[PDB]
């Protein structure tokens, strides 16, 4: 019998400094780690795409 | 006797295409045209330039 260590989940930080294992979670729960005042999109494609 | 004719003073467009004759007015009261979500400061100086 060969015994398996375990390793504990690293945490990633997000807002308020909370920690969750999960980046889908932490972000749902207590959102990005730094905030941007918004995003201005470009699109370069056909008509197509852009709708 | 010397006449002069007269030139009026023309209207710039502001926020929601309204009107007004002075830039210091009209954006004080109106808005800017095209509005952005913020700005991001970039500082380029010394901790005395910085504060």
């Amino acid at each position: 019998m060969k015994e398996l260590i375990y390793i504990h989940e690293p945490n990633i930080l997000f807002a308020n400094g909370q920690k969750c294992a999960d980046p889908r979670d932490g972000l749902a729960l207590f959102g990005p780690f730094t905030k941007i005042y918004g995003i201005k999109s470009g699109v370069v494609g056909t008509q197509y795409g852009l709708s």
